[PDB]
DNA sequence: AGACAGAAAGCTCAAGTACTTAAGCCTGGTCTTCACCGCAAAAACGCACGAACGCGCAGACCCCCGCGAAAAAACCGCCAAGGGGAAAACACCCAAGACACCAGGCACGAGACAGAAAAAAACAACGAAAACGGCCACCACCCAAACACACCAAACAC
């Protein structure tokens, strides 16, 4: 049973586009796409943390990978989410 | 009132103490110039876990061989337009000069902010029980694959 991110990247096509479905390909590209992004963040972070000889990864490495990472809007509006969910998570 | 005496500062004259020098030149050799202090991190050896090792079974799936339809791949030939060669020329870039700027070097001052130290707790990891989300199995539905018709419209000729 070896595990992959399908039911989400529906889930999140449902609701973007409730009447267009997906291929097993175009599918399976999603799949790559999603673990080299978390590859890319993780990586960055893991060494952000190191450069400061800080052993937690915490939600301000994520944040300073992803404005290293992501070019422009993609990582003005990332961040915005970002700190939107871990805001509305810490609340509840 | 004055005359006598005693008590004074003074003054001088013997003991005790601090300080100084100690011939000129010359030749070799040998020895030594922070020592004792103790943390860093590279390393020794035991102990216990557990990850990878072995080996055995299952079968999935990769290799090989077969025949046919169909198409792409190979070969040949005309030829046109494109790559390349030669030529003009003009104004774009390099070169040389004189005048001047500001980069560079050194200096000192002030202090912002980086690195360290000591405290203190909120946050992450652990063990455990728990149940529901995500996976597999398998069904049915309809998007796009396909074939057949057709109108449309770019191509090139004149």
């Amino acid at each position: 049973r070896k595990e992959s991110y399908s039911i989400y990247v529906y889930k999140v096509l449902k609701q973007v586009h409730p009447d267009t479905g997906i291929s097993s390909k175009a599918m399976g590209i999603m799949n790559s796409f999603v673990n080299d992004i978390f590859e890319r963040i993780a990586g960055e972070a893991s060494r952000l943390a190191h450069y400061n000889k800080r052993s937690t990864i915490t939600s301000r490495e994520i944040q300073t990978a992803v404005r290293l990472l992501l070019p422009g809007e993609l990582a003005k509006h990332a961040v915005s989410e970002g700190t939107k969910a871990v805001t509305k998570y810490t609340s509840a």
